[PDB]
Order: C-alpha cells, then structure tokens, then sequence
C-alpha cells in the first residue's frame, strides 16, 4: 500500500505523517525511451528522521499516558516526501485510500486499509500544498509542522490545513524592521522559486517599500537550476553594489547558489536568512563560512520535549521494527552496509558519529510536530469527554469515538484550545495558523570545533504593537563573521550641511547625487532634499548651513570715523559759542560799533546754527532724521550768507527784515519741499548682497537741486558786491574775508562732487558732512579770526576810527 | 464514476476532459455541525460549454476522418470543474482510478473504464497545477487550453503538463511595453490571488521597473474576497492619482471589485486587461461601461474550426445523450424546467434566438487551443501508430503496440511532435511544453445599435519579432475611457520646463519630483533635467535660466557719451596750447617772450603737449602696448612740465641740462620699471558677475606710486621755490601764477583719492582722464594766461615796462 519504505505500526486510530527523510531525487533525465521507473532519493536528511522520530515519539508519550485517550490506541502511517511533490503525493493517495474508494464507489477490503483521520503535514510549502489539495476533499485535518507559506491561510481552497508554525507574513515584516533598524536602505532579495519564497518576498518588497527601502535586485533561484541561471544570478549580486542580501528560501534550493559563490569567491556579503535556511546544515558548512559568515536569521521559538533524546538514542534497526527508515539511517550514519561498504555489526553507538539527529542544540520543528500530534489527539480527546446534550454537532449531538470520522476531528480541530507542557496555550485562529515569537541568530565560527554556531543576538516579540517588536542586541553581532561595524549598505554617501540632494536619472530615489546650495540659500539637516531660502534680511554663511543676518552699514555716532565728525562739530559749536562771548562781553568797543554790532550777532547766531545742523547729517538716518537734514542746512548757511551781506551791505530796521525777507524765499521753498516730496528713508539692500545700505533718497531730486541752486544764487549775488570791494579796505579790509569766504565755499563745495558723486554707501553722508563743516570754519575763520584778534589781542591798537 | 453529471463516450482510447461548466460554487458557509455534503455549482459558463462542445467536436472529427487514427475510435470522459481545484481533483481521481489501483496495489471491476491516457487540461491555472500533480504521478499527459502561468513551463515539477496557450511572460512584458508607448509612468497594478494573477503581475513588476516605470499600488483580489478587502482596495484605487490600472485576474476573481468600484461611480481609469478578462462576460456588461469602458486588453490568435457552429446548433437535450451537461445547458438557456414557477421545456425551442455566450461569438480562441489540444493527442497517437519498427523513438528503436499503448508513450510522442494544424501552421511544444504564440490588442467599445460592449482591434504583439519592435498599436482608433479620443494623463506630476530642474519629494519614488528654478548663473534647456547647467566664462544665465548669453564687455572706449567728450575736451586742450605755441613762436623776437626763457618756454609748451597726448592712452581699451606706457607718459611728461618751470624762475646754456638731468632719473626707473615688470592688460570679472571688466594691472605698484612720489616731491619743491616770491612783480608777478599751478594740480590731483579709492571699473580712467587735463590746464592756463593775455589784445605794456 505505497511506497515500499515506511513507519507504521497499528491501532484504534490511524494518523498519518510526511517527513522529509532525503533532502531530494535522483537527478536522472527521463527521456521515456523505456517505461519510467520510481526515482530514488539520493542525499539523507538526519533533521528530517529527527523529525519523524518527534513524531513517532509524541504518539508513543499519548499511548502510554492515561489521562489522554484512555482505552484508545493512536496508530501511524508515516512516508518520505523527499522533498518533492509526486513522492508526498504517493504516500497521500495511499492515505486516502478508503475514502477514495468510498466516493468513488469502485468498491462494487474493509477491516484492512486503515483509514486515516488525520495527516500531520509536509515541510515544504509547495508540498504541503499538493497534499492539503487532495486531503481537503474528504475533509481530513491536515496540521503542518513546517509550511509557513501565507497562501495556506485561504481557507476556501485548504478547507483543512492548520499548522503549527507562524506564517510568513510576519518574518517578512521582520525582516523589513532589521534592515530599517541597522539604517540600510539599499538591499538585494533573492527567494526560491516555489510557495514558499514567492510569497515571502512578495511580503518583504511591500514592506520595505513602505519603509522608504531600495531593492536593487530580486533574482529567483532552485535546487534545478542549471549553469546559466545560477552564473547569472552570481553576475548579478557582482554588479550590485548592495551588500545586504535577503534570501527567502530552503537550504537545497540555496545550495547550487552558495556553492557557486564560494567558487568564485565572492566576499563581504550581508546575508538576512529566513528561516528555512538560518539553521541549514547544508549551508552553514565551514568551508563557506568566508562567504556566508555573520549571517542573520530567523528561528522559531525553542521547545522542550522531556524524554525526546533518550528516543532518539534508542533507535536501532534491528529492534525498530515499526520504523522501516532505520536501517538506512543505520547505513548513512556509520558508513556501512547492513545484511538481513563495510558491513554493519549492529551494536555502534549513535553518539560516537557526528550528524543533525543528535547533535542539536534546540528543537524547533521538532517541537512543532510533537505540536502538531497532540493537537490530534486533544482534539480526538474533546470528542472523548464530550457531554451529550453539549456537542459542537447538530442539536449539541456529540460525535461516538468509536466510529468517528475525519470532518468531525476537523470541526473539533477547529474549536481546540489546549495548554502544552510549556504552559502556553495551543489555539488555531480563524485561518488555522499558529502565531509564535521569532529568535533572531547570527552565525559565527566555533573556536574549539571549527563549526559554525548560531548565536541569538535578539528576538522579535510578534504580540508587541508595530515597531516595538524588534530587539537587537548589535553587540553580539560579529559582521561578515569577523568584522565588528555596521557595514554601510546604502545606495549613495549622505549629503553633509550646505549640500542637498540631486537626482541620478534613471536610479531609484536612494541613489542621489550631492550637489551644493546656491549662495543665497542654505542647508542645515544632513540629506535634504532642497535648501532652504534664507529669509527677511539675512544671507547664507560661506558655507551655506546657517542664516547670517544682512550688516546694516551707516554712519554711527560710536564709529571712529563719527566720533571724529561728531567731535569736530562740538568743537566748532563751542568756538562759535565762544566768539560770541567775546563779542557780547566786549561789545562796548568802537570797532566792534564801527560794523553792525546787532547783525554780526544774526550772523554767529546763525553760524552756529550751520555747526548744529552738520551733527543731522551723522547718526541713525530716521524719517525726522533726514527730513530736516538738507533743509536745516540750507535755511541756516542762506541765514548765514544773508547776514554777511547785510554786513557788507554799506552801499545801502531795514537790514534785519532784509535778511529775514531773504530767507523767507528759502523757508518757503524749504516748506514746499517738505509738503510735496519729503525725504524717505532707503533701505537699499540691492547693492551689495551680504550688505545692507540705509540710505535717504531726498525724495523729489528736483526740490533738492533747485534749492542748491538757490543757494547758489545767493552766494554769487554777495560774491560780486565782495569782488568790488577789494579795492576799498574801509572797515579793517574784510574784503579779503568776504571775498575768502565765498571762494572756500565754492572751493570745498566744487573739490567734492568727485568724493561725492562715487560712493552710494555711508561715505557719501561723511564726505557731505565734511563739506559742511569745513565750509563753515572757512566763513567763521574768515568772518570773525582777525576781528577778535583786533579786539581782544590787541587791546592797545584798538584804534576808534578805521578807513 | 465520481461526479454526476459528465460527458461519456466509449472507445479504443479515452481522453480525459476538464472544462469550467460553471463561474463557482455556491457560497455555502461549512460549520461542519453536519457531515459535509457534496459543495454544488451556481452560476453557469456559456463559454465553458463551447470549449467542452469544441472538444467533443474535434474527437468525433478525428472519428469520422480515416486519415487519422485508422480503424480506431476516440472515446472521453469530460467533467465539470466549476473553477475549483476539488472538484477538478475529483475529476482527476476518476481519469487515475485504474493507474493508482494498479500502483497502489488494491486490487489484491476487472474493467471499470478504460484508461485515460491523456486529459485535455483545466482553465485556471491553479487547477490546472492542482490536476498536473496528480497526473505527472503517472505520466499522464495533459494539454491545457487556457492555463499560461509560467510555474506550469517547470517540467522538475510538471512532467506531463503541455499547453496550447502561451505562458503570460510575453503578455506582461507587453503591458510594459504598451505603457512606456503611450509615456506613462505612474501606473497602478490588480491580481487576482491565485497562480495566474501573481506570477503575470510580478513579471509585469520587473518588466516595469527595468522601463522605469513607478508603479503606485499593487493590490491582490479574489472572488471570495469579503467586504473589507474590496471596500481596501477601492480606496487604495481611489486614493491615488495613478490613472492606469494593470489588471491581472479573469472574470471571477475580478467581478467582485467591478460592481463595488460601479456602486461608488468611480470613472477616469484606465484599465490593462489581461487575457483572462479583456473578453470576460462578467465584466463586460453595459452597466459598468462608465468604469471598465474604453479597456485595453488582450487576446490570443484566432482559429477558424470549419463546422463548429453547426455542431454548437445541433445540441439538444433528448438526441445528445453522451452529453450530460445539456439538460442544464437548456435550463439555463431557455430558463424553464425539463421534465425528469418555471415552465416546461417542450424541447423544439431554438437556440439561435436567445442571447447567451454559447453561439453569440465572434472568435474562437479558447476554442480553438481546445481544438488543438485534442488534435495534438491524436496527432501523437497517429505517430505511434505509423511508426516503422526500427525507426522508433524508444530503446533498440522500437515504437509501441497500439493496441496496448500507454500514457507515458503517448507523452514521449508528444513531446517530440511536429504536425500542422487546419489553418496550415506547424504546432510543437518546445523543452517546456509550451507553444509560442501572437497576442492580438483589444479595446472594450459601446455599441450604439445594441448597447452591448465591442471588443475592437487597435493593435497587436508580435512575439516573432526583435526585443523593442514587438507592439504595434493603432492609437487612433481607441476610444479612451470609452468617450474621449485624447491619450490620458498617467505621470506622477507634470514635467519641469527648460529654465528649471527636478527636486526630489522625500518619501516618494523617483517619478515623482518637483520643478525647482535654477539659480543664477547657470541654465538648462532640455524638457526635464536633474541638475542646472553652468556655461563656461565670459557667459552668464539669461533673465528665465532657459540659455545663457554672453557677458558684456565694459569699459571706457570712444563713441560713448563719456568718451567723446574727454575726446574732445582732449583735443580742446591741444588746440589751445597749439595756439599758445603759434603765439610764443609768431611773437618769439620780442622783450616780453625773452623774460623768462626765449627757448626753455618751448621746452615747457612741447611738454604740455605730451601731457596732453598721455590723456589718450587711458581712454582706450586697455592692450600690452596700451598701459604698459600710459601710466609712464604722464608720469613723464608731467615731470618734464615742472622740470622746466621751476627753472623757468630767474635768478635759479645750463638750464636745457638741468631739465634734462631733473627727467633723465624720471626716465630711468620708468624703464627699469617697464622692463622688471610691465603692466598687463588683465581680465577682471569679480566686481559684477553679469559684466566683465577690461582693465588693466600695474605690476610693481610699489614702482607706480614710486613714480607719483618723485613727481609730487619735485611738484612740492617747485612750490617752495615759488612759496616766498610772490612780492617781486617780475614778468608780471608769474610767482603768483605758478603758486596758483601748483595749488591747482594739487587740488585736483586730491580731491580724487575717495573716486580712486571706491570706484572701480570704466569709472578709473574717466576720473584719470578728467583729473590729467584739468591739471595740465591749470598748469597752461594760468603760467601762460598772463603772458598771452598780455600780448594778445592790449599793445603788449612793454620794453621793460615791469621786467
Ligand atoms: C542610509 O540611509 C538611511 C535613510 O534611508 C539613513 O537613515 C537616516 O538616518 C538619520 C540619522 O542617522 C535619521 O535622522 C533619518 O530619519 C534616517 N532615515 C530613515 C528613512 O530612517 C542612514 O543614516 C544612511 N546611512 C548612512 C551610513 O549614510
Ligand atoms: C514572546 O516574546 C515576548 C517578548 O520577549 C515575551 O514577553 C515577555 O514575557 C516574559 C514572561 O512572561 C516577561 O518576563 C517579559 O517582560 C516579556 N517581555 C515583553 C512583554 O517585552 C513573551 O513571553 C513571548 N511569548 C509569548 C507566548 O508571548
Ligand atoms: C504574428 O504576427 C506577425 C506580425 O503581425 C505576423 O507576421 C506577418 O506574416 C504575414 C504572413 O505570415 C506577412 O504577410 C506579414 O508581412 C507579417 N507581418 C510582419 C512581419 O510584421 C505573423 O504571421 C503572425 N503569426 C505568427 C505565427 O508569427
Ligand atoms: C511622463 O513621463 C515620461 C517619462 O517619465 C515622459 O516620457 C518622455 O517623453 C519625452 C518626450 O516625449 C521623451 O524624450 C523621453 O524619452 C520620454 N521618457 C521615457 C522614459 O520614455 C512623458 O512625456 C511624460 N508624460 C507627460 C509629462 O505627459
Ligand atoms: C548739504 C547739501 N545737501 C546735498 C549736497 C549736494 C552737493 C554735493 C556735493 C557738491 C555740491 C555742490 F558743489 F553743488 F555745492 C552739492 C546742501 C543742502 C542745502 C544747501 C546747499 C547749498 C550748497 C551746497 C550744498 C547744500
Ligand atoms: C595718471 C596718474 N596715475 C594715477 C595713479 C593712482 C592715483 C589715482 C588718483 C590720484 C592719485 C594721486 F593723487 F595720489 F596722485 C594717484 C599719474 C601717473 C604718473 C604720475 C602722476 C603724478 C601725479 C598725479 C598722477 C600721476
Ligand atoms: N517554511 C518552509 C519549510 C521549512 C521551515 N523550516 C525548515 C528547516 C529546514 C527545511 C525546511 C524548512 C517552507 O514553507 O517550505
Ligand atoms: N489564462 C487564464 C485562463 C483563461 C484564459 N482565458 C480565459 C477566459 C475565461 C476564463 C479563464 C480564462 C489562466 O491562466 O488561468
Ligand atoms: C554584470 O556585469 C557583467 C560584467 O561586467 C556584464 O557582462 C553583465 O551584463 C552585467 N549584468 C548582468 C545582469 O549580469
Ligand atoms: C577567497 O577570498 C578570501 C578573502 O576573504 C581569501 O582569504 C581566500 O584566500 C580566497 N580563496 C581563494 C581560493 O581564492
Ligand atoms: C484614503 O484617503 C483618506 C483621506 O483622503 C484617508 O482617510 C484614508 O485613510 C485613506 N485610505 C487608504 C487605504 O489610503
Ligand atoms: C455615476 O457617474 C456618472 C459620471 O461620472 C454619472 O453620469 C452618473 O449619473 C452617476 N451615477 C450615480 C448613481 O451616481
Ligand atoms: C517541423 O517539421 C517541419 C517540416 O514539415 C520543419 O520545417 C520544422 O523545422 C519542424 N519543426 C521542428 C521544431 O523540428
Ligand atoms: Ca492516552
Ligand atoms: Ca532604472
Ligand atoms: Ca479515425
Ligand atoms: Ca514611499
């Protein structure tokens, strides 16, 4: 009934199991030139027997335990799959076989061909796949110890498939969080071709697309993959410039992969393992540890079965004669040949040979199929102890264990929940599945042994809310098996302050070029994509990370050079002050009674106004700053000029309302100016970049200009009367005053225009304030210096009449 | 056996026969609180009782011709697999009975069927994996008509497995390929859950990213999706701005998210049809034509079976008696009730009147890959049959008995089979059992006479044809979105312009961007570009950053409102002390011209006239020759000037040797100057970055200001010569005239510094060349004004009248 090598032994209750006892079949091409035969398996699988005998083991602990299944023996029907679809498919026709014949009515044998209640299922994903199709017709539960694949969670098409491992869904996820963790952004995928690979990478690329997460290649892989497929996938992890690859696949279909890159020796390589290959003996071989060392995986939660080691040490193929895979093992195991290659004696010891039976550190498949077993019979048990009246049945009727059937240990599987010698509660949700906490392990090399060990450097807490279910401990995590430092696994260098991000056409959004911020922008955070403007009046520091402000440049009363014009004016107004006490003190003095001693005291009045108004010019330029700083100026020195014409006004009450008269004219147009267009206050940035210029355009040019003019005007009208009269020295010569007086003005006023008209910034108010201040000395020196040397420094040449 | 309903007839050879008779089962919630009854069938397929008509036409084809098959009859064994892998599986169970019984060994019926040695496949893809399991156990072989996942070309797993249809790889690199013809980037993807869907969407992924195309969402469907996966993925579609929607699932699977997507009105998308559905009756109905009209699909090669539709005809309940699946063919028809409220079918009703999918078609495609999979059956039947012993395909060149033929056989034969078909083209299956063949694109249209959805052609695939020249489309006859005749808008954002550059969007791929301004200075001009351009020197960016121009020249040159006039002020000025020479020369044997010099005054006047001249030299644009002598010529002839009018003081031929003694050193380190380091004309552009400056160095400015020291030193030692002379009235007291030359020059010479200091640019040689004639008049019009004036108009005062 099936294929010839078996493990089955009798009783009340028949469950059936799929190991994977041959890591796979011959390599033999069918060219159907002669009918075909059975291929056999070639390479043992000791994990596999380990795993069969967890389950031999777990049936054997129910039968003996009387508080379970009392009077009730669980029997099995146990098959190689060989990690393949039509072996796996074989042994479930054989499982099937009386309910097939039964539908199918081909039976127009009953106490032989045992009927099957329940199935603990494949390994592979794909294999669990083809059984559960065929299992689901008659409703067999059919719990896996090993598929992990998210399409067995449709319960419209696998109507009977429980399990008692995670699906992958949440390794994936998982795995999105590592390579978020450790900063990485640029990554390669690389899956087996089958149910099992596909999905999970499907998985993974969602969420690492979620996480802003770059995948540069995504190349699929089989145990049958020939010489092209393979050198091209090598090619291809060659070209990438990622070096965290994550693998989604078993260790025979990564193993031609592995082997060819060990060949070509392809180093430095981060390889994120899932779980079906982190603890592979087939890939953690010593010899590719330099290509595959340091490799973070994936490992189910640990199990602890009691008496599981003594079992597995007490095989024998001489005394399991149940067990009909013993004898191979016996031959795999030592080396030998058994007669019923050297030939086996029978009495070896199992621990005297190194192999993946015993030489385990934690079991975790193994647990999961002692798992899978008493799920079956707690389920079988609830039908047991199930009180009539409340049945999970029709009218609360409960089903008869003596005739039960295999839909009704389904429905009981459905609604099981049970605690397992570890204390947690056993519960498959709506989809059958099993949810569990991920061990996260790195593979190092043994010192002592040679081997590779998986060391735990985390976990992954899958009932923890989103982003708290990873934990890593990167100080147990040796890199590339060797190294110490977290390899740099990103497309492109980040981009330093001052610089942003550019685009490289044709590459995904984790590869970018550095290019830096305009001058008058800046860039702060490290990788951004675009500088910041800086804002108001600010300008970009040299190297553009930070906002400097825009100087502000004007003539200070503190700067050096306005002190200086601030003193020199103070100075001028305390002569002119000064000269004035003289007069006032002296004034009963014929020379001074000879000129006009009430007017010349107008004229100090008003040059020492003129001295006043050169202190508006320096200082903050405000609104009333310099909207009184051209025509306060202007109404004093016209003041001044009037005066000292009226003076000289001998050729002529009636001086006083004349000089009041002519500067009428200019307080008029002054006040004009002022209603019309008064000045403004420039804030003139658009000179210089990183400069601000505070400036006052005099609003209406023409204003300004005309009353220049008119200035002008009444300087030249006392310029002629003053010419005349150099040749008439009547009152002590002041023509040579007078006559001085207007040329220094004109002189300073016209060797100015150059220093003026050049400079835009704060120069152009100094220059203008040193005009005016020298051309005031010049009319007080000329004025009033030889005057008051007559009167006070020459007391005895104080003669009464002059010329 | 097995199902109830089923096509049968008898014969040498049996072949097996899966057809989806129905959409699905009916949605039958399983408690299991009762034993599970047999899930029945819902809707009816009208296109899957054709396919099963166009296979039992072809075997009685095959019967009648003696052509084929010889004294020899083709029975079958069709069933109904309604969509679902179990009741296919139960199907396949009953094609294997009689292989599994003899390899399981229970037969420990002598003839119960005769055995199927070939199954024409299923539709789905799924199924068909889930039936290919089973049938490569016996090296059945199977030739599917719709299923083209390309999991199915893995002949590791899939011995047996050959199809008539192509496998989806071509079709998903033609979805990429009409994407990037229409310039979309922006796109969206649907599947359908199952092994059709996924494999095309994920070859359609790579495909697409190797175009860079960014696709948006990627959603999975299924017909069993519930409420909360449908109402997901409606907001994911509309949620988003990607307008094309690639979709690939089949009817089923896809009907579900239509009449949702209908129910919420959501319009504007563009939909990518894959084969399954482009002509699916599910989704092509009028009422969804505001959502999934205007749909882009595809479709396979269609083939013209001569008397098909004839045979369609001539179904009947009561005369096909092989074919059971006709009672429920009118029934579902004729929407009455045959005898064993609906009416009673008298049975004389015509099926030409009703509108069903059943003889309402325009081409067959499916139909025809049926046709074909039987005529390839019997074709390698045939082979065996006409097979010359010694000649064979098998061990010692043997070939099988006919009469005893086995499956396996007729899968070797298939295998190495080369027939041409009815419409005169060769049919092999290649290494994977497959068959290449064309695509054919189609676009869903509103007939106006019916209302009835069109499928018109627009274009095809040519998978004969180089990589790149495959897709040829006809964009003028698609109606997009079922109106408008416009190609719709599918990008991420709208292109950037010329005078601006992409910016990345954090957090989104790399076909969304923004459009940034190039800063100034550098340009770009393409459509879109990743980073600004800069042109080399002596360019600058234009006003918009598209191009970039050339950077002006600026200097001081002729022709300008500012050269002309010191040009003519220039050329004044010689002309004057042109005239002046004319006056001293005319009038040279005079007592006035002989006061000072009668010859050393001529040295003086040709010294103003190469002052003169040296104005010239800096109103150029500055050359090698240009100021590698312009500043030496005034420096020169200036010191010549004061050379000679320092002596030109009396009481001081000597004076012709102390003149040259004075301009010999000024001479000399003039060229010692000249030749350690000459003044060069050099380029500046750092002032102004939009203009460029046209000056010129100094070289050893250390020798320069050298220079202007000596002449200023001899300029002060003339004045202090002249200082304490101005009361002897010698030749007209020309002690106080050079007193006013030399305070001239002065004045203009320093009344520069703050123009010379702050402006930089054209404006340095205008305030040279404005400051040098001014000095050089000063010196002219002022030692010569009182001599010229003297003798010019009055009769020349003379004879020692003041000498
Ligand atoms: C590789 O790129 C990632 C981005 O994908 C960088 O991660 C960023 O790190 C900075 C500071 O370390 C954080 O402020 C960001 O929030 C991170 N971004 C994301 C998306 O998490 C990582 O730093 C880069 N590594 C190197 C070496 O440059
Ligand atoms: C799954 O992993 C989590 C996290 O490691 C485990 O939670 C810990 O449980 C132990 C014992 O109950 C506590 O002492 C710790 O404080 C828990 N850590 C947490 C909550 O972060 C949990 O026990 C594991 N197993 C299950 C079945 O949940
Ligand atoms: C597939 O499509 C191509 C192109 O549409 C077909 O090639 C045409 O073949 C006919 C005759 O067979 C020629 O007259 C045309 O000029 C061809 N068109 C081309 C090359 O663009 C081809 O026949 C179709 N079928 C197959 C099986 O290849
Ligand atoms: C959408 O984007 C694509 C590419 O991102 C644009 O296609 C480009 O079109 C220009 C001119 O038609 C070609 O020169 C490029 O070679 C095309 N690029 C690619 C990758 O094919 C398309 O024009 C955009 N559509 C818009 C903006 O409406
Ligand atoms: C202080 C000045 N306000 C603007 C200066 C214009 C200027 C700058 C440089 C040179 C010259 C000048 F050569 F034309 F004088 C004018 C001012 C205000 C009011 C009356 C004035 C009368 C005479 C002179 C200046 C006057
Ligand atoms: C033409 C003129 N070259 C100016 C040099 C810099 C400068 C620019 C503006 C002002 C001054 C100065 F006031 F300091 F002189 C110097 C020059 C050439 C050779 C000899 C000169 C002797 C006297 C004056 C000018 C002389
Ligand atoms: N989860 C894998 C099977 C698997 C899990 N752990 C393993 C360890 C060894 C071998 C296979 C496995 C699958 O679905 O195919
Ligand atoms: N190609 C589809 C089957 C298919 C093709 N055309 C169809 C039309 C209707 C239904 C199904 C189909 C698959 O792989 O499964
Ligand atoms: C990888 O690199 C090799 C050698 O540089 C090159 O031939 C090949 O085209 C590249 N790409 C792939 C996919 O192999
Ligand atoms: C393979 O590469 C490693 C570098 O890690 C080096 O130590 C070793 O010698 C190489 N071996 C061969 C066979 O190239
Ligand atoms: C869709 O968008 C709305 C608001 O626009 C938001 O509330 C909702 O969460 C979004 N859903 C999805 C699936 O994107
Ligand atoms: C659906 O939308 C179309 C156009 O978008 C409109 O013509 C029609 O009336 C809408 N129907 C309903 C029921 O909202
Ligand atoms: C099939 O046979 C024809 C001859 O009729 C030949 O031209 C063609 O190459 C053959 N095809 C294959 C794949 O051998
Ligand atoms: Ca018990
Ligand atoms: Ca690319
Ligand atoms: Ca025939
Ligand atoms: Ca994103």
């Amino acid at each position: 009934y099936g294929p010839d090598q078996r493990a089955q032994k009798k009783g009340d209750i028949i469950l059936g199991g799929l190991f994977p006892i041959h890591f796979g079949v011959a390599a033999k091409d069918q060219d159907l030139k002669s009918r075909p035969e059975s291929v056999e398996c070639i390479r043992y699988n000791f994990r596999g027997f380990r795993w069969l005998q967890a389950m031999i083991f777990a049936i054997e602990e129910i039968n003996s335990s009387p508080a379970l299944l009392p009077n009730l023996t669980l029997g099995y029907r146990i098959f190689d799959t060989c990690n393949t679809v039509s072996k796996a498919l074989e042994a479930t026709l054989s499982f099937v076989a009386q309910n097939k014949i039964d539908s199918l009515n081909l039976d127009e044998c009953s106490e032989h061909i045992p009927s099957t209640i329940a199935v603990v299922g494949a390994t592979g994903s794909g294999v669990s796949t083809a059984v559960a199709n065929l299992l689901g017709l008659f409703y067999i539960p059919q719990v896996s110890y090993a598929s992990s694949s998210r399409l067995l969670s449709n319960k419209n098409q696998f109507k009977s498939f429980l399990r008692t491992i995670p699906n992958d869904e949440h390794q994936a996820t998982a795995m999105a969080d590592i390579i978020e963790y450790f900063r990485w952004n640029w990554v390669g995928t690389i899956a087996a071709d089958d149910d099992y690979g596909r999905p999970g990478i499907e998985k993974f690329r969602e969420e690492a697309e979620e996480r802003d997460i770059c995948i540069d290649f995504s190349e699929l892989i089989s145990q049958y993959s020939d010489e092209e497929e393979i050198q091209h996938v090598v090619e291809v992890i060659q070209n990438s410039t990622a070096k965290v690859i994550v693998v989604f696949s078993s260790g025979p279909d990564l193993e031609p992969l592995i082997k060819e890159i060990v060949r070509r020796n392809i180093t430095g390589k981060i390889w994120l393992a899932s779980e079906a290959w982190a603890s592979s003996s087939l890939i953690a071989m010593p010899q590719y540890f330099h290509v595959v060392g340091g490799t973070i995986g994936f490992a189910l939660k640990a199990g602890q079965i009691p008496g599981f080691r003594e079992f597995l040490k007490k095989v024998h193929p001489r005394k399991s004669v149940h067990n009909g895979f013993a004898k191979e093992f016996w031959e795999e195991t030592f080396n030998c040949h058994l007669q019923e290659r050297p030939l086996c004696t029978g009495d070896e010891n199992i621990s005297s040979v190194e192999t993946p039976y015993i030489d385990y550190t934690h079991l975790r498949i193994s647990y999961n199929v002692y798992l899978a077993v008493y799920s079956i019979a707690h389920a079988l048990q609830d039908i047991y102890t199930c009180l009539p009246g409340r049945g999970l049945f029709t009218n609360g009727s409960c089903a008869d264990i003596k005739k039960v059937e295999a839909w009704q240990v389904l429905k009981h599987l459905r609604h099981l929940n049970f605690t397992n010698n570890m204390g947690e509660q056993v519960t498959f949700d709506e989809c059958g599945d099993l949810v569990g906490n991920y061990s996260i392990i790195n593979w190092h090399l043994s010192p002592e042994d040679g081997s590779i060990v998986f060391k735990e450097v985390g976990y992954y807490n899958v009932y923890a809310k989103k982003g708290e279910r990873l934990f890593i401990n990167e100080e147990k995590i040796l890199w590339s098996g060797f190294s110490r430092e977290v390899p740099f696994s990103n497309c492109s260098r980040d981009c330093l302050a001052g610089t942003r991000k550019g685009i490289i056409e044709g590459e995904p959004t984790c590869c970018f070029e550095c290019v830096e911020c305009p001058d008058g922008e800046y860039s702060d955070e490290t990788d951004a994509s675009a500088c910041n403007k800086c804002p108001d009046d600010f300008w970009s520091n040299e190297n553009h990370t930070s906002c400097i402000a825009k100087e502000i440049e004007f003539l200070s009363w503190t700067e050096p050079f306005g002190i200086a014009l601030t003193l020199f004016a103070v100075l001028g107004i305390f002569l002119t002050a000064f000269v004035l006490g003289v007069f006032i003190k002296f004034r009963n003095t014929p020379i001074v009674k000879a000129t006009n001693r009430e007017l010349s005291y107008l004229l100090l009045f008003s040059l020492l106004c003129c001295f006043s108004s050169s202190l508006f010019f320096i200082g903050e330029p405000q609104d009333w700053t310099c909207r009184l700083r051209q025509p306060a100026f202007g109404i004093s020195f016209v003041l001044c000029i009037s005066c000292i014409l009226v003076k000289t006004n001998r050729v002529l009450n009636l001086q006083f309302l004349l000089v009041f008269l002519c500067t009428f004219m200019q307080i008029v147009i002054c006040v004009i100016w002022l209603y019309t267009a008064p000045p403004s206050s420039y804030r003139n940035q658009e000179l210089e970049d990183e400069i601000i210029f505070i400036t006052c355009h005099e609003g209406s040019l023409m204003a300004l200009g005309f009353l220049i003019g008119y200035t002008c005007l009444l300087a030249a009208i006392c310029f002629f009367f003053a010419f005349k009269s150099r040749k008439l020295p009547e009152n002590f010569n002041e023509a040579k005053f007078i006559t001085f007086s207007m040329l220094i003005f004109f002189i300073v006023w016209i060797s100015f225009i150059p220093a003026y008209a050049s400079t835009y910034g704060k120069f152009v108010s100094a220059v203008e304030v040193i005009a005016i201040l020298a051309a005031s000395f010049g009319l007080l020196a000329c004025i009033f210096f030889n005057k008051i040397y007559i009167i006070l420094f020459k007391p005895s040449r104080n003669t009464i009449e002059e010329v």
